[PDB]
């Protein structure tokens, strides 16, 4: 709130009215919406400062406005990785009298990484106006949000992953996939090959793993998805992740950060006793 009374910089997009925006649910409770974009898209649109009053002026070093895809980790060296940087200089040193507004365009730009809003960390891309002064800068920021389309072969290659102690309980768990669409569905079956025990509750769990900084200083979120009960005393399984609105696995992203997602078989017996095995699954978005 810089000046608010005097000016005010609106930063506009040339193809808005077209551009559909995406939504992007923050922990706060809050809902983000803002233009869409894909990787090689143009990035162009224009700059409006607007002056409120007449007789005012704004001494500055410069103007400049810069596109800026950045990985930020939350933690106490407030780690970022600029991966993208953009920049179009828009005004040499001297001192804004009169409304102006200034276009720009970045061609062809470059958006390797979906957005990504975590507990720990945040990959977002914007638009940054920055007015150099002498003092504190001017700066105004216009969030957008990517998302990174693909497709898979979508074969229907089962896969297998087994739960137990040996002489005591052994379970197996076969599905359909080892990678599902954010809209897909887990279909597979729990075939029981040894039961020695007494199985009280068991379910198999979706959970979330985000993984940030590196070395020592390693941190990871672990969250559940969705758990599918089938406690009770060859029993199919279909589970929809359409229900649950995930974000897409983010591997090959950074050596400080990574978002994966696995299947937790669990299973509990009277003596209150705790068998679980885990196995990733890759889930990705699928174009329209």
């Amino acid at each position: 709130g810089f000046f608010g009374p005097i000016c005010e910089i609106d930063i506009v997009l040339n193809d808005g009215e077209t551009r559909k925006m995406a939504e992007m649910k923050t922990e706060d409770g809050k809902v983000e919406k803002h233009y869409l974009f894909y990787d090689g898209e143009s990035v162009s649109g224009k700059v409006n400062l607007a002056f409120k009053q007449p007789g005012k002026r704004l001494e500055h070093q410069g103007i400049r406005i810069e596109f800026v895809g950045q990985i930020e980790l939350f933690n106490d060296k407030s780690n970022t990785h600029e991966f993208v940087n953009l920049v179009k200089e828009l005004a040499l040193p001297g001192e804004l009298t009169q409304s102006r507004s200034y276009d720009f365009e970045f061609m062809q730009v470059e958006k390797p990484y979906e957005s990504y809003i975590g507990a720990n960390v945040r990959l977002r891309y914007f638009l940054k106006v920055t007015i150099v002064r002498r003092l504190t800068d001017l700066v105004k920021e216009y969030d957008l949000i990517v998302h990174q389309l693909a497709t898979y072969p979508d074969v229907n290659n089962s896969i297998k992953m087994e739960v137990g102690i040996e002489d005591c309980l052994h379970i197996e768990f076969e599905y359909n996939k080892s990678k599902y669409h954010l809209k897909d569905v887990i279909v597979g079956k729990i075939y029981f090959l040894l039961v020695r025990i007494k199985i009280q509750h068991m379910e198999l769990q979706l959970i979330k793993k985000e993984i940030t900084g590196i070395g020592p200083s390693t941190t990871t979120e672990t969250e559940t998805i969705a758990k599918y009960e089938i406690m009770d005393g060859s029993i199919p399984i279909r589970l929809f992740l359409a229900g649950y609105d995930p974000t897409p696995t983010m591997r090959d992203v950074n050596k400080k950060f990574s978002v994966r997602y696995f299947l937790n078989l669990v299973l509990v017996d009277e003596e209150d006793r705790r068998y679980f095995k885990q196995q990733e699954i890759i889930l990705w978005r699928k174009a329209p």
